[PDB]
């Protein structure tokens, strides 16, 4: 058969106060949270009873942090439960302990029940009880102020009968961390008119000063600023993290450098370790085209001056000067949802701050599905999650369709969002859209323009500077130009 | 014995981090010197079907913050 229950005076019982708790000798007494003392060591009682006054089970406790319950704790025990039998409203807490609590600063006035194994069982034990809980006007349910114990409470609210439920909001973990020299006053104003909910994702505002206070310290307004082109700053205000800055453009190499050049400054002048997939070229070339234009030197483009600083010692100098501060690591290839993943780890894992995305145009693995169009869109949006969701700065490097009028992209033709690829994701998720024209065939076939084409974060759009190509050290260096 | 099996699983529904551990024992020993405080599981057919018993868990250990294998 079940454990016997615990008989009072059979074990050496007394109804004492908890004093390692402010729970008073007089309030154990009435919630039946009685001491007894078998075979030497003394023990904890909780009396579990039904509505009906009868002793169904015990939890019984031992100093170090155990158990032992007895009879038979069924589904649907609520201690204290047998005390209260209607009323206006009825806190309902986590554990025994801070049961007792609530009944104290109340004087033992008003109803508290605790949840019966509490924690876990938070949705069984509740539904259980439908009805019970039904026979008071609002539910006010205080339990734990943590990860498993706002859990509890949603779990529980879901299976709680109709528009009762108020959610209690502690400055810690129970109610009885509180008492415990704290805020009793703060309980209290709970008890009394509590907030309502079972909501996850509803936020009200007044619970958010924390988040917010954090975040202003945190983040910032002038976050990383692009380079070669004041202007680009001016009306941006820079790259902020879990934005996602888009760079377009014609046939802009002219852009593979821009987003090149950025990573460089940004991982060396500026702390940050920039995370790259270049996924058109491998991860050895694009390593080749930092370190050159570190040195501001065309360096893969040199059958002589690779030969040359590979045996004068320069190459592994270089390497080591730009390198060494594991600041920059690149995604090497040969999916979506696989790169993606990747993606995060980078910011997860390693903790880059920045992640260049060198081509959103190549989707890739999956194949029996329509429109780029409508993919790209897919992709887009999952990327502007990761990117707000994780604070990551997301540059995302996007290639341009065709005109089909008159003059094309090399006869420098400017781009508008309308002039956009994609179905409209980018055209929206994105947070910053820097585009980059070049008439190569021109006045100055190697000056290019700068349209932010849009900034959330400012709305200061339009031109704003001009570079040129330096054929010589591969650089887009800032420009003198205006009308 | 179901191709999802985790010994322990039932203990832990949620968390910030849950050790995940080779054999039986050993999760016996995570649970040990964390006073059982805190997760810890072990693989159903452990060794070789690390694979399938991790992936037909997704889920269920999706429910905590990090995941850390403490294998062989």
């Amino acid at each position: 058969m079940t454990y016997n229950v615990w008989n009072f005076g059979e074990s050496n019982g007394r109804y004492s106060a908890l004093t390692a708790r402010g729970i008073s000798k007089e309030t154990c007494q009435k919630a039946g949270y009685w001491i007894a003392k078998v075979d030497g060591v003394m023990y904890q009682v909780a009396d579990y009873r039904d509505q009906n006054g009868n002793i169904v089970s015990q939890k019984v406790r031992d100093k170090d942090k155990n158990f032992k319950t007895t009879g038979s704790h069924k589904s649907d025990a609520l201690f204290g439960k047998h005390l209260w039998n209607g009323g206006k409203k009825i806190v309902v807490t986590e554990g025994e302990i801070d049961m007792l609590t609530v009944m104290e600063l109340q004087d033992c006035k008003y109803p508290v029940v605790s949840l019966g194994h509490g924690a876990s069982a938070a949705k069984k034990t509740c539904a259980a009880n439908y009805e019970y809980f039904d026979q008071f006007e609002q539910i006010i349910l205080m339990f734990d102020m943590d990860e498993a114990g706002r859990k509890a409470v949603e779990e529980a609210a879901q299976v709680l009968p109709a528009g009762k439920v108020r959610v209690a909001v502690l400055p810690c973990k129970d109610a009885n961390e509180c008492h415990l020299n704290g805020h009793d006053r703060e309980i209290m104003e709970q008890v009394w008119n509590a907030g309502p909910w079972i909501p996850d994702g509803v936020v009200s505002a007044l619970s958010l000063r924390e988040r917010i206070r954090e975040h202003l310290s945190s983040e910032e307004s002038v976050g990383l600023l692009f380079s070669g082109c004041t202007g680009i700053n001016d009306k941006t205000l820079g790259a902020r993290g879990g934005e996602v800055i888009m760079v377009t453009s014609g046939s802009g190499m002219v852009m593979s450098t821009f987003v090149r050049q950025q990573a460089l400054q940004w991982g060396t002048a500026m702390g940050k370790k920039v995370g790259l997939a270049m996924l058109e070229e491998s991860v050895e070339e694009t390593a080749e085209d930092l370190i050159g234009l570190h040195n501001r030197v065309r360096l893969r483009q040199s059958d002589s001056l690779k030969r040359e600083i590979i045996e004068n010692g320069k190459f592994d100098q270089w390497f080591d000067e730009l390198f060494g501060n594991d600041t920059f690591h690149l995604y090497d290839s040969f999916e979506t949802d696989r790169l993606l993943a990747k993606l995060a780890y980078m910011r997860s894992g390693l903790g880059c701050d920045v992640i260049i995305l060198d081509h959103i145009s190549i989707v890739v693995s999956a194949s029996g599905e329509s429109d780029e169009r409508k993919m790209i869109d897919n992709l887009m949006t999952k990327l502007k999650g990761f990117a707000k969701s994780t604070g990551v700065v997301l540059v995302v490097i996007c290639h341009l369709k065709n005109p089909d009028k008159g003059k094309a992209h090399e006869e420098g033709r400017p781009v508008s969002i309308t002039d956009l690829r994609g179905s409209g994701a980018l055209r929206q998720l994105s947070d910053t859209i820097i585009a980059l024209e070049r008439n190569q065939q021109g006045d100055m076939p190697n000056l290019v323009l700068v349209r932010i084409l849009k900034c959330r974060f400012t709305g200061d759009t339009g031109i704003a500077g001009y570079m040129e190509y330096n054929k010589e050290t591969g650089w887009l260096e800032p420009s003198s130009y205006s009308g």
